[PDB]
């Protein structure tokens, strides 16, 4: 495969690849604040983080993945929609060329500069293979980027860039806290979705917070300085890596939060 988000293999060519990129439970989507309904049945929210072990970042070609010791409970998600525990793999971003473009959800058609990707995996499936072939199989955590302030808890990402700049290099990354990324509030809103990727598996449930967090524009200009390409090969800065708003058909958002 060759997806990619250029100029010729970009999401409206993934179909072809991948079928299910047609399909009824496709993500990301708009958020209508106007439509989504409050549900009084969601439980609270539980990101237990306080254990998480990172241990490296990877350069995939596509994003950047913070990626996580996943073979105990270490770091989980639990409450809000879900039934069960789901661990923490892996966190990634997507975002723009411009402040103005990069998020995949989007809030009442606005775009924020980027988003958070926290992807965890349910515990009842064993692994994460097994766990993207059920339609509960993943719980991923969304959080909207805005450029103002810088992001304290981002910056030891953003320093380690440069020894990932190009597809397929990786570093040693342990000891990061995800919880220096999460906004002041826990508010969300929830809905059934995919991957947001190939091979875009209708597996997730989403948790998109309300509140964005700031970074700053240097930040965001250095996320701008990783390739796509191999080191090597001609450059292609890694930017605009976001899938954009996909019909939500048969689906409910519902808020957490009045
Ligand atoms: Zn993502």
């Amino acid at each position: 495969h060759h997806w990619g988000y250029g100029k010729h293999n970009g999401p409206e060519h993934w179909h072809k690849d991948f079928p299910i990129a047609k399909g009824e439970r496709q993500s990301p989507v708009d958020i209508d604040t106007h439509t989504a309904k409050y549900d009084p049945s969601l439980k609270p929210l539980s990101v237990s983080y306080d254990q998480a072990t990172s241990l490296r970042i990877l350069n995939n070609g596509h994003a950047f993945n913070v990626e996580f010791d996943d073979s105990q409970d270490k770091a989980v998600l639990k409450g809000g929609p879900l039934d069960g525990t789901y661990r923490l793999i892996q966190f990634h971003f997507h975002w723009g060329s411009l402040d103005g473009q990069g998020s995949e959800h989007t809030v009442d058609k606005k775009k924020y500069a980027a988003e958070l990707h926290l992807v965890h995996w349910n515990t009842k499936y064993g692994d994460f293979g097994k766990a993207v072939q059920q339609p509960d199989g993943l719980a991923i955590l969304g959080i909207f980027l805005k450029v103002g302030s810088a992001k304290p808890g981002l910056q030891k990402v953003v320093d380690v860039l440069d020894s990932i700049k190009t597809k397929g290099k990786s570093a040693d990354f342990t000891n990061f806290d995800p919880r220096g990324l999460l906004p002041e509030s826990l508010d969300y809103w929830t809905y059934p979705g995919s991957l947001t990727t190939p091979p875009l598996l209708e597996c997730v449930t989403w948790i998109v917070l309300k509140e964005p967090i700031s970074v700053s524009s240097e930040q965001v200009l250095k996320f701008r300085k990783l390739n796509f390409n191999g080191e090597g090969e001609p450059e292609e800065l890694m930017v605009d890596n976001w899938r954009p708003a996909q019909p939500l058909k048969n689906r409910q958002i519902k808020a957490s939060f009045k």
